[PDB]
Parts: C-alpha cells; sequence; structure tokens
C-alpha cells in the first residue's frame, strides 16, 4: 500500500487519462480521413424520367431510363496535402497534451497519498488535546464542589471541552474526506497506508538554477506545444496562398441507356431520324480551371493568416517567460522547505525538554498531572507540524522535477526508501 | 419582506434564469428546422439569355428566355432522421441545465439573504466594542492628567480607539455591500428583513448515508446530463454508419421558353429548322444513387465515433465518482455544523455568567465601569458566533438537498417558518 | 527607474497587448473579405474528352477540346450587405476589447511596482527582528552558563532564533519572485525603483457616489461591449429574414473549340451528320430565383434569431447591474483605505514614543539593550504597515479610475510625482 502500488493501479483506472488517450486516438485516426479524398471515388447513378411536352410540342410523349458509373481522380491540387500536414501537426499537439496529463496524474496521486497521512497525524494530536482538556475540567469541577473556585470557571472549562470535541469531529470528517479523495483518484478504498520512515530522511540539495533553466528550455511540455502551434500557424499561412494554384481532375464514366421512340406522329415517313438506337457511352476526359480575379478574397485571407501567425508568436513569447518564472519559483520553494524543516526540527527538540521536565516534577511531586498532559499535547503539536513539513518537502521536489518535465515513474527509489510499516487510515 | 417573498420576486425578476429559459426555447425551436428537410421544397426560376457565338456562324442572332418551377421531395434517407433524434437529445440536455439553473438561483438567494443578518450582528457588536474602548481611553487620559501614568500609555489607548473606528467603518461598508449584492439578484432594495426566531429553532438528525446515495443515483441532475450525452454519442455513432446506405429522390418541373431569332439572312429557304419556337415541357422523374468506394471517409468516421463514445463513457464515470464524493462531503458538513452550534451555545452561557459576575461586583463597588463594558462586548461577540453558526446549518441543509437533486420551493418554505421578526437593514 | 519609464517600456514590449493589437488588425481585415463577393468574378474551364460507342454502336468517335472564360456578378442580394454590417460590428467589439486590455496593463504595472517596494520594506523589518532575537539568545546562553536558568530556556531561545532564520529566507525568496514577476510584464531587470516621498502624499476626498455612477454609465467598457453585442444580435435577426427574399445575378462567357473527327467505319451514309465542325458560344443573360413551401426552413430560422436577441438583451441587463455593484464597492474601498491609513499613523507615533522611553531608560542605566532592540523591531513593523497602507490607497484610486472607464497614461503621470528617492532592490 505504498505510493508505487497505489500509482500502478491509478495508471490503469484513472478516467482523466483515459479520456486523454481517447482524444489522442481520435486525433491520430483522423489523418486517414484526410488522405481519403486524394484516392479515386466510385458511385452509381441509376434514375428514371417521364415527360409531356406542351405549348408548341403538343401531343409528344416520352419516357427515359439511364444508369451509369463515375470515377474522379485528382491529379494536382496541393490543397489536400496541406490538410495532411496540418492534421499531423494537430496529432503532435494532442500527444503533447497526453504527456502533460500523465505527469498531472502522477502528481495528484502523490499529493492525495500524503494528505491522508497528514490527516491521521492531526487526528492523533486532537485526541491528545481532548484528553488534557477533559482532565482540566475534572480538576476544576472537583475544586469547585470542594470550594476554592467560582462557577464561572466551571463553565469556562466546559466551553473548552466542547470546543475540543468539535475539533475532534472535524478531524474525523477530514480523515474520511481525504480517503474519499484517495478513492476518487485511484478508484479503490485503502484501509492501510505506509508512512514515512523518519530515521532515514534525506534533506538533499538542488542543482544550480541556470542548469535547470537550460533543461527546461530544452524539454518542457508547455513551450513545446507552443512551438507546435507556431509551426501550425506557418503551415496555415502556406495553405492560404494555395488558393491561386490551378487545379485539374481526371474523370471517366461509363453506362448504358436503351431509349425507344413511339407515337402516331413518329410512325410513318420517319426518315431514319426517329429510329431507335442501342449505343453506349464510355466517356473519359480531364478538366482544368483557375481563378483570375476573385475580387481579392485570397489576397485578404493571406493577410488574415499573417496576423494569426504574429499573434501565435506573441503567445509563444509569453509562454517562454512563464516557464522561466515558474522554474525560478520552484527552486526557491525547495530552499524554503529546507529552511522550514530545520526550524521545525529545532522546535521539536525544544518541546521534548519541557515534557521531560514536567514528568520529573510529577515523579518527585512538584507538579500535577495536568501539566504533564498539556506538555504531551504540545509535543504532539511539534510532531504533527514536522511531519507536515517533510511531506511538503517531498511534494515540492516532485513539483520542481515536474517543471523540468522529466518525471513519469523514475520516482521509484525516491519514495521506496521513504516508506515504513503500514498505518491504518480509518481506525475503529 | 422575508425569505419566501424575496425568492418569489427573484423567480421571475432574475435575468440569469430567464437567459436559461431563452436557451431552452432556442433548443426546442431547433427541432423545427431539423424536420424541415423532410417536407417538399417547392421553388421558382426565370432566366433570359442573349447569344451571338460566331466561331463559324457570323451574323446569327438568337435570344433566349425561360421560366419554370421546381419541386423536390426526398424518399429514403437516414441522414435526416438521425438529425431529428440528435436535436431532440440536445433539447433534453438544455432542459437539464435549466433545472440546474433553477436550483442555483434558490441557493444564491438564500445565501444573499443570510449575509445581511450576519452584517447586522457584526455591526452591533463592533459598535459595542467602540463604546468600551472609548471609555477606556477616557479613563486613561484622566489618569495621565491626574499624574499616575505616563504619556506612553495614552498613545496606546488612542491607537486602539482609531483601530476600532476603522473596524466599525469596515463593518458598515460590508453591510452596504451585502445589501447591494442582494439587489443584484432581485433588482430591488429591501429596507428591512426578517430575522431568525431563536426560541423556535430545530436541530434534526440527517438520514442514513446509504439512502442519500440511492436517491442521488436516482435523481442527480449532472448524472442525467452525463447519461444523455452518452446516448447522444451512441446515436451519432449510428448516424455515421448511415453514410453508406443509398438515397432516393423525386423531382418535377414545368416551364416555358421563347428562343426567338432575327435577321433577314436567316429568313428564306431556311428549311423550317431556324424558325422561332414556343415550346413547353413538363418533365418529371426520380434520381437514385448508392456509393461504392469513397476511401477512408466511410471507414474513419466510424472509428472516430467509437472513440468519442468511449470518451463519453469516461466522462460519465467521472460524474459518478464526483457525485458520490459530494454527497458524502455535504453529509459530513451537516454534523460539523451541529457540533459547532453546541460549542458556541456553551460559549454564550459562559460569557453570560462572566457578565453577571462583573455587574454584581460593580454594583457592590469592587469593579470600575470600564470592566463592565468589556464583559458586555465579550457577550455581544459571542452572539456573532452563535448567529453565524445557525445560518451555516441552514445553508448546509439547503446544499445537501441540492446534491440529492430534490431542492424545490417546498424545501425552501420550511426555512421561512423560523424567520418571524422584522429588522432594519440600516440602523439610524 | 521610475514608474513612468517602466510603463513606457512595458507598453511597447508587452506581448499580451500586442496580441490584442494583432487581433484587432486581423478583425478589421475581415471587412475586405466581407465585400469581396459583391465584386465581379472570373475563371476558366478548359478541358478535353474522348467518347466511344459500343454494343453494336462501334465505329463512331468524337473528340472534345473546350476553353472558355466566365464572368459572374450579382446585382441584387440583401444577404451580402448583412455580412458587411456584422463585420463592422465585430470591428467595434475588437476595438472595445483592445481598450480594456490597455487599462489592465496599466493596473498590472502599478501593482508590480508597489509589490516590489513592499517586499523591500518587509525584508528590512525581518532583518531587524533577526538581530533582536540573536541578542536575546546570547543573553540567555550567558545566563545559563553563569547558572541562573535551565536548559529548557536555551532550547526555547534556539527555537525562536531558528524560526526567524526561516522567515528571513522566505522574505528574500518573495523579493526575487516579485522582481521576476515584474520582469514578466516589463521584460527587464530593474536593480532600483523610486521610493515614496512622504512629504507630499495626497489623501483627497472622492466625489459623490451618484455622480460617479452616472459618469461610469457613459464611458465604461464592459457595458459598451454589451450594447454592441445586442446591436449585432439585431443585425443577426435582420440577416435571417432576408433568406426568403428574391435575388438576381448576371452571367457572361465566351469560348471556342475544334470538333474534327476521324475513323474508317464512320464513313458511309453519313448524311452530312458526321462532318467536322468548329463552333463558339457567347451566351450572356440574367437570372432570378424566389423560394416557396420550403417546410419553413428559414421561417423557423427567424424564431432562433429572436430568442438569441432576447438573451443578448438579458445579458446586457446583467452587465448593467454588475457595473452598479462594482463601482459602489470600489468607492467603499477607497474610504476604508483612508481610515486604515489614519490608524497606522497613530500606531507609528505610539511605537516611536515607546522606543524613546526605552532608549532613555537604557541611557540612564535602568534597562538592558534587548529592550532597545525589541522597541526598534516594533517601530519597523509599524513603518512597514503604514507603507503598505499608502501603496494600497494609491492602487485603489487607480482601480476606481479604471472602473469609471477613464484610465490612461496621463492619469498615471500625476502619481509619478509621489516617487522621488531611488532604492536598491538587492542592496550589497
Amino acid at each position: 500500500e505504498n505510493l508505487m502500488q497505489v500509482y500502478q493501479q491509478a495508471r490503469l483506472s484513472n478516467p482523466e487519462l483515459r479520456k486523454s488517450a481517447a482524444d489522442r486516438d481520435a486525433a491520430f485516426e483522423k489523418i486517414n480521413e484526410a488522405r481519403s479524398p486524394l484516392l479515386p471515388q466510385l458511385g452509381l447513378g441509376a434514375d428514371y424520367t417521364y415527360s409531356n411536352g406542351y405549348r408548341d410540342a403538343n401531343g409528344i410523349n416520352s419516357n427515359a431510363t439511364s444508369a451509369s458509373l463515375q470515377l474522379t481522380q485528382s491529379i494536382f491540387d496541393m490543397s489536400k496535402w496541406r490538410a495532411l500536414t496540418l492534421q499531423e501537426k494537430a496529432a503532435g499537439i494532442q500527444d503533447v497534451t497526453y504527456q502533460t496529463d500523465q505527469q498531472t496524474l502522477i502528481l495528484n496521486t502523490a499529493t492525495a497519498y500524503f494528505n491522508v497521512l497528514n490527516a491521521i497525524d492531526v487526528l492523533s494530536y486532537t485526541q491528545a488535546q481532548k484528553e488534557a482538556i477533559y482532565r482540566q475540567l475534572d480538576q476544576t469541577t472537583q475544586r469547585f464542589n470542594v470550594g476554592l473556585v467560582a462557577i464561572t470557571d466551571v463553565q469556562n472549562a466546559r466551553a473548552q471541552y466542547d470546543t475540543v470535541l468539535a475539533n475532534e469531529l472535524t478531524a474525523r470528517n477530514n480523515l474520511d474526506n481525504a480517503v474519499e479523495q484517495l478513492r476518487q483518484i485511484t478508484g479503490n478504498y485503502y484501509p492501510e497506508l505506509a508512512a514515512l520512515n523518519v530515521e532515514n530522511f534525506k534533506t538533499d540539495k538542488p542543482q544550480p538554477v541556470n542548469a535547470l533553466l537550460k533543461e527546461a528550455e530544452k524539454r518542457n511540455l508547455s513551450l513545446l506545444q507552443a512551438r507546435l502551434s507556431q509551426d501550425l500557424a506557418r503551415e496555415q499561412i502556406r495553405q492560404a496562398q494555395d488558393g491561386h494554384l490551378p487545379t485539374l481532375d481526371l474523370t471517366a464514366s461509363t453506362g448504358i441507356s436503351d431509349t425507344s421512340y413511339s407515337g402516331s406522329k413518329t410512325r410513318g415517313a420517319a426518315g431514319t431520324q426517329y429510329d431507335d438506337s442501342n449505343m453506349g457511352q464510355n466517356k473519359v476526359g480531364l478538366s482544368f480551371s483557375l481563378p483570375i480575379y476573385q475580387g481579392g478574397m485570397v489576397n485578404s485571407q493571406v493577410k488574415q493568416a499573417q496576423y494569426n501567425f504574429v499573434g501565435a508568436s506573441e503567445q509563444l513569447e509569453s509562454a517562454h517567460r512563464s516557464v522561466v518564472q515558474t522554474v525560478r519559483s520552484s527552486f526557491n520553494n525547495i530552499n524554503a522547505s529546507i529552511s522550514s524543516i530545520n526550524a521545525y526540527k529545532q522546535a521539536v527538540v525544544s518541546a521534548q525538554s519541557s515534557l521531560d521536565a514536567m514528568e520529573a516534577g510529577y515523579s518527585v511531586g512538584t507538579r500535577t498531572i495536568v501539566d504533564v498532559l498539556d506538555a504531551t499535547t504540545t509535543l504532539y503539536n511539534a510532531k504533527q507540524e514536522l511531519a507536515n513539513a517533510r511531506y511538503n518537502y517531498l511534494i515540492n521536489q516532485l513539483n520542481i522535477k515536474s517543471a523540468l518535465g522529466t518525471l513519469n515513474e523514475q520516482d521509484l527509489l525516491a519514495l521506496n526508501n521513504a516508506l515504513s510499516k503500514p498505518v491504518s487510515t480509518n481506525p475503529e
């Protein structure tokens, strides 16, 4: 029930990634659609007709029946090739989005895993605080019923106890919600999860900022998709100028049609003009066409494409600045986490001394049990904060590496050494 | 004047809900234009033409004229029926989003209503604090004048007085802004509103979570949207496959023509071939075709449709998970509110006791008037907390009913029974 | 260096505003595309064909070789003019959004400047705090060595000293992040920024509320875009109606061809029908159309336009009420800022008095030096708070200027007169 076992199932259960995979497959398969028009196309054309002339052509009756096939093959029209180029670039963009989604899945699973354990720690602290506050109430009540204290003190103690009970209920609810959050990502209810092995924690140091900047510029996902968009805009510009290009097609058709002639006027002195015929047709030919003026429409589409391209370039520059600032922020965040870890470590070192000193006084008889319980609660506070700091450090390490774009699953030794014995998630 | 009346006015004065209704009307009307391509499509034409083509015929004049009608009526094609069905599904989707907008309107009205009472309470207690701090400053300045304290202590009192003045100004501004934001929903200014009846407030217990989950599965609007979208994807898959089947059409026409010539040379021994004519015809017939080979166009559409279908399935799974999570979170917020109510009740009792002790002590002469003012302020704030807790409980009950998918004016009515005390929205 | 220079550079460097300008330009270019169809058209259709008779119809052959130009020009169609009107409306919309973008840029530049200044002040305050805590730790350690306290006191002192070390590190990280986030807008590194001079700080009272609302309802941007949107919806209603109106167009052309034949079986009983011929055609004429019984294809298209228009009218009402609430809220915010500034000045004076008292006591020998350092820290905290309040006041005045719809660069020119003294961002 460590992070690796939870993420392996999350990979094959998460619908957010599955939708991304479906989108990528739709984008890829669509290319075959755009290559279809270039190939030849066949069709059938049977039909029927009936006519009845009037006005001058009075008393003329006729009926017709025909059926034929068609086949058109485009010889030279680059309009269809530019569609293929644009569609392959679209496929590239979709694949980049898929990579981004994969990294997101990893990060979200890790975050939920740590949130559960944080909830458990705060719950333990709240239980200790409740016990201390209850002992205080018992002491005050006994004093009052023997004297030495007014009723207002009793009511104040009751208020504090009710407040700690409310906090305990809130903590239980939060522990359930986080588990429910862990079931919403992975898709399974986990009763037991491993925790941090405190005795083997690593406060590593990060690389210089400039090296991270270079790696980011080289292999970041956002700016890569932005570059794909810029290339797509250039290709669209190339597609705009395709209008002036002439086009030609090669079409061939064949079919039969047997038409007979009748009528009182037709019969008699026909002269061979109205005799029936049973010829066929095997037409084959070409076709060529080219626009001359077109009122400058294409000369306007060309400028629209150029403006779109410059807009895309500005977008790319914005994305570049964004990635730079993000990498700097992540580096600073890691350093801040290191410093906070040191501070909390010293803080817990100090609180241990006081809880140790309160215990000895009770052993000899200078203090009371209430002091010991209060010191225990404070130390539990020093314990819950330190664990939170450690988890934040780990998540920030993952965050910087994700900004580099270089993490999919190489966080195998990163967390394997950070695991320990199972800890229950919903004790009863 | 009160909650029910405000909701009644907003039900017909709110522009967002009316825009939703307009969208519903647009969706339903769309069914008409999907039907239209089934009925006959009558038409009219009329065209004149002059021609002197003389590659070999120089001096020949031949004008032309025509005017005819048209009728077309499709017999067999499933490209139109699929469109009808898909438009019907879109209409259903629009209806569901309209219902969601209704529930959103109810929630927004309730929240805006309760914020005003919160502001009133805050304002009253801030004024009490201002009075207490002013009395403190008066005492300190008198004491400094008499020669018992240093100038440094006067500055502290003046600073505290200025701080409370600023807090009171902020409270008044927040009350004004909360009044304005409620007008942004109804379009009216409310001088007074009804307040909660403390002695007629109920504390119920929520139903078991399993029954809530069952009801949510039955009647959750987002899940209805998801299922309808998936059905719309399946029907679209059926539509794509129907691009294979053939089509049948029927056409008819009738018109006239003149095609009159002129010229002395044409007349005379023309053989009757070049004479003017006034022919007319009433041709009618059918038209049939069946595709044979279209390339990947036929093939690719089906695969793309199936990919979209699996995407819709993933989206539906996401909807299911989200619904379950939201139901549980609301169910737990309810109990959290109950516990907080208990705690704040105890706090109010404690503050009452402290105030009474202070008042008796001042009556017998053991305390100054300044001490009494502070206890009154502490009690007054304790009613800020308890008031803001009950409103949270009511809002949370409204939310949980919304998630269950059964939030109607009937549910909102049950709250108004506890609001039976008018109060001004602008003291003095 | 100064605010004016920073804005001057950001105006001509920022990529988002340049993208807005590019989008405006590309939108004004669509007007040309709208008119183009009205102007004439010209094309070519040269081609070739080869027939063949079979099934008892062999021996008959033909050869087609065609070439002809075509001119088409529409003389009456109201649908095209609707497109031009719609395009003009789109151009207006683009201009409006460009103006909004400029105003947003001004706001962001001012915000970044003041954020950097606030970071500098906070860094100074935290440095003073660190000095004070270090001296306190030294005192406690010396006392323990001399034998007046226990180890727990030293542990607490070390914890307190460790905490300030984390806070100092975080302040530098925030300062660097602010510098980078300013570079993201401007595009340059700024070692120094002009600082606020307190000798000439303005706290002018603002104008009444109703006057501001009336002026805003005239030259605001969001409601102007809403009005243009409703107008284009009406222009969209007009476009729909013109689908059932007749139209005319003109056609012209010319072409030649050669139609010689060859073959052995063709000879025999030709009867002049199998003779080679060359011919041309120069048809020119007008045309007309008018639809009837279309199954209400465009009839039901009109109802969709009207519902859309009422939706647009509803959105405009929403925009109106939103502007109302926004301007009122901004006014209240200005007033709150004034009050807060007064409070912070009083606090600063009180802290100064306390520091003077503490310093005099130390000079006469009744106080240690830890007290002096603590007083200094409190004074620096007060100074930081006051500076933040002043910056927020300036930002709020700019914000209300923006909400009014009258924000430019000359308005910001006045604020430059409040910034005199350069201050280093990262002093050595």
